[PDB]
């Protein structure tokens, strides 16, 4: 009379496995068991979904997966009560309902278990208050993948027909798309300009050496535009009288940043280890699996009070109570990413590469940073007179690490008072050139998607993968490029699918799905308004040129 619990991956089975009792047969599912394969009969069947009958879907078992069916069912019996412990989120709820549907049996046998750790409480306090399978969630969840499907199988062979064989369309894949070949445009019609600066080298009164650089000139910022304009102001600047104006001394703080949310670890992560966002999430999925992290797709900086007290405890321990706030940091009920146990190092983590410690390593140390206490600053600033010219020198040193303690170990302003005579040693005239936008990054393009609102903890990393192995995009340098198709393509979507090509209908259709998730919409009559304003489109899009339908990549003469 055992409980069954079912997770989706060997992996959690073994980590989820130790801290539940004898009463417990833990079984993973390995992998999704089920999913799916002017109407068109060939159409809903290579789709698995009808819109044009309500959205009646065929959801297959995959490949090799009957056996695992079988094996669940047998177990499933033997059980009194089948624990469904699958991810947190939407896909996570979705697994949990096909699972559900495929066991069969009376809804009552079902319990949905929801934990953001793989961890003894968190197991514990999540097996003792079951929750019930959330159908809203699930029709989010499909609600999703029935509209990317749509678009996908809808939009495709009109692109087939009109530009390419083998072209892939995809819902938000073409907006993430679009944002690449935005850049690139933008950074192919940048027209560099020219501009100077100009440093100046000083002696104080005291003979110590003082950086320089010019501010205004009549007081007016100091722009000089060319060679000539520059030596003008520079033999001016060589014949004045330097001297301080004024002296700000001000204590200045850094604060460390909100523990990290599945966008800003994959920023991080790229940032400072060089690594990719699909790397980045492998491996963070394999440290929640194996216990070492929280769930990693999440937009929450929300810290549990054990988690932020087990930390507060680490930093009165380990670093002192300098470092430790008054009160904890709260941050904008998920939970950020930060490792399980803080007393667990990332040289202790049991059979994890090199990589993957170092990306604990990283959301330990962010983890820990932001509940320990500012880091503290003496800033400051010169302000120079020279003649009909303003100087300006900044200056910092650090009076309390605080937070940047947790870091790896890592300029000097001269003692000026206002008044002081600056002596001239060299002025340094630079051409600079302004510089294009920057290419989108690994991370910049998850956080330009997060921004606009498009993305998702669960689809960032999928997003970026799956525009890069469509020939629209290439990643070279570490930088995203536009491909020529990604242009085409962008441009003929933009055209003919401008809703669908739109940064705001998009975001709002998260929100949508987010409505669905939360009973403030139903799915169906939310897919039923999307697929009207897809198809309308579509139908333009399939007419001929001159009947303001699709561009054909065809360049008569
Ligand atoms: C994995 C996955 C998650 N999600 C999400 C988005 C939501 O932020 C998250 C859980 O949100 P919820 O609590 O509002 O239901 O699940 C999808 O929409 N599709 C997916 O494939
Ligand atoms: C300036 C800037 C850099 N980055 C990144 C991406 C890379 O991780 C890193 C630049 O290093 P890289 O040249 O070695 O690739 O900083 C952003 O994600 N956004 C930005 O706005």
């Amino acid at each position: 009379g055992k409980a069954l619990v079912i997770v989706e991956s060997p992996a959690k089975a073994k980590t989820i496995n130790k801290y539940l009792g004898s009463d417990y047969v833990v079984k993973s599912s390995v992998g999704h068991i089920r999913d799916l394969p002017d109407e068109r009969g060939a159409l809903v069947n290579r789709m698995g979904v009808d819109p044009w009958h309500n959205w009646e879907a065929h959801y297959e078992v995959l490949p090799g997966k009957e056996k695992v069916v079988s094996e669940l069912k047998q177990l499933a019996e033997k059980a009194d009560h089948i624990y469904l412990a699958t991810d947190l989120d939407r896909e996570g709820e979705a697994i949990a309902w096909h699972l559900r549907e495929v066991i069969g049996g009376d809804d009552a046998r079902y319990s949905r278990v929801v934990f953001n750790e793989i961890t003894k409480n968190a197991i514990r306090q999540a097996f003792n208050k079951p929750g019930e399978l959330n159908i809203d969630r699930v029709n989010a969840q499909q609600a999703r993948r029935f509209m990317d499907r749509v678009v996908g199988y809808m939009v495709s062979p009109l692109l087939w027909k009109k530009i390419a064989r083998g072209l892939s369309a995809g819902r938000v894949q073409s907006v993430a798309v679009r944002l690449v070949v935005e850049r690139e445009r933008e950074i192919k019609a940048f027209v560099p300009e020219e501009f100077w600066e100009v440093d100046a080298s000083t002696t104080t009164p005291s003979g110590e050496a003082l950086a320089l650089q010019v501010t205004h000139q009549n007081d007016k910022p100091f722009r000089p535009v060319n060679k000539e304009q520059t030596q003008a102001a520079v033999s001016l600047l060589e014949k004045a009288r330097y001297s301080v104006l004024e002296r700000e001394d001000k204590p200045t703080t850094s604060k460390p940043g909100a523990p990290f949310i599945t966008s800003t670890l994959q920023q991080a992560a790229s940032t400072r280890l060089g690594f990719g966002v699909k790397k980045t999430m492998m491996m963070a999925q394999r440290l929640y699996e194996a216990g070492y992290i929280t769930y990693m797709r999440t937009d929450s900086t929300n810290l549990s009070q054990d988690a932020v007290n087990m930390v507060r405890g680490y930093i009165s321990d380990n670093f002192g109570k300098k470092y430790l706030p008054e009160s904890p940091n709260q941050y904008a009920a998920h939970e950020a990413i930060r490792p399980s146990d803080v007393n667990v190092m990332a040289e202790s983590l049991k059979d994890m590469e090199a990589d993957a410690q170092k990306l604990y390593q990283l959301i330990w140390r962010q983890f820990v940073a932001c509940q320990m206490t500012p880091a503290k600053y003496d800033s400051t600033t010169l302000t120079v007179g020279a003649g009909d010219f303003r100087l300006k020198a900044r200056g910092r040193i650090l009076r309390f690490d605080g937070w940047t303690k947790v870091m790896p170990a890592l300029r000097i302003l001269p003692a000026v008072n206002k008044g002081d005579a600056l002596t001239l040693v060299e002025l340094t005239p630079a051409q600079h050139f302004t510089k294009p936008p920057a290419r989108f990054s690994e991370a910049s393009l998850v956080k330009e998607l997060e921004k606009r609102g498009i993305g998702r903890p669960s689809t960032y990393a999928s997003i970026i993968s799956t525009i890069q192995d469509r020939g629209y995009v290439r990643v070279e340098n570490r930088r995203f490029y536009a491909e020529k198709m990604g242009e085409i393509v962008t441009d003929r979507l933009e055209e003919n699918f401008r809703e669908l090509m739109n940064y705001d209908f998009t975001a709002q259709m998260e929100n949508s799905l987010d409505q669905v998730a939360n009973h403030e919409a139903e799915w169906k009559a939310v897919l039923d308004h999307f697929f009207s304003d897809f198809t309308q489109q579509l139908d333009k899009a399939e007419k001929d040129p001159e009947e303001g339908g699709m561009r054909p990549n065809q360049m008569v003469l």
